[PDB]
């Protein structure tokens, strides 16, 4: 039931899961050994459930570590963002949101977005007002054992990503300075504008694909969290340690994730 599986000793998992003599398996065991001895990661919580796994892993880290709302949410109310885009964007524009695996075609994308975004606001607020990490831990095991609620929070996060994509696109069109990552996003045909991004990429997250690397950048930027990732299959190479985004002069909160294939992001436990 629990989608962020119970912790297992890193060296045990490494020895049991990656037994063998192939060049790839040998490299994987060296990577995990590096994680243990150099970075003092003692255990691992596996996150391999569905195509929301990237969002599942990041959200788990935010709540478990007690990270609060990003700065731009201080002034803007989260629950009003669906209305703002309903207003700024077209009535048909917003009705094209499909809610990933729901493959929704009903008549109120607006009501659903507002409800789900409200649930994320409520849940996130509850975690912010708890200083004891243990209490947050048990709450996470409860939350991530309720897949129906999980999906609603993930679609809320996907909407927040879409909102930031729409904000930054408007900045680019009005000749404002924007992050090079967003300018890169809009250079791709299938994501040249927020509508294309939603229909061709975001609508698929959780249904047939997970978050791509560029999507991890958008998520971190949107939540103002530095997502540090150990890419184990790239051990002994430049991109073994990566951060989404690469905003050195940010002073944002930071979370760490482990991945063997850029598809599933396991939780490092110290």
């Amino acid at each position: 039931n629990l989608s962020v599986e119970a912790e297992v000793d890193l060296l045990s998992y490494c020895a049991r899961e990656w037994k063998g003599e192939t060049p790839r398996n040998k490299l994987m065991r060296k990577a995990y050994e590096e994680l243990f001895w150099r970075h003092h990661i003692k255990c691992v919580r596996q996150v391999r459930r569905d195509n929301y796994d990237a969002l599942r892993s990041v959200l788990f880290q935010i709540f478990s570590q007690g990270i609060s709302f990003p700065s731009w949410m201080k002034e803007k109310d989260i629950v009003k963002l669906p209305e703002k885009l309903l207003f700024s964007q077209g009535c048909n524009w917003i009705q094209q949101y499909s809610f990933g695996p729901e493959k929704y075609t009903g008549s109120n994308v607006f009501g659903k977005l507002r409800k789900y975004v409200e649930l994320l606001k409520t849940q996130w607020t509850e975690f912010n007002g708890i200083r004891d990490y243990h209490k947050r831990g048990s709450m996470c095991n409860t939350l991530f054992s309720d897949a129906i609620l999980e999906y609603k929070l993930y679609e809320a996060l996907k909407f927040i990503m879409l909102y930031q994509v729409t904000e930054v696109y408007e900045q680019m069109k009005t000749k404002k300075v924007i992050p090079s990552l967003f300018r890169l996003l809009f250079s791709r045909e299938t994501s040249s504008d927020p509508l294309s991004f939603m229909m061709n990429h975001l609508n698929s997250v959780g249904d047939t694909c997970g978050l791509e690397q560029i999507d991890m950048f958008i998520l971190g930027y949107s939540l103002e969290v530095k997502i540090k990732v150990f890419r184990l299959f790239k051990f002994n190479s430049r991109d073994f340690e990566v951060c989404y985004p690469e905003e050195p002069l940010r002073d944002w909160p930071e979370i760490s994730l482990l991945t063997e294939n850029d598809r599933h992001y396991h939780i490092p436990v110290f």
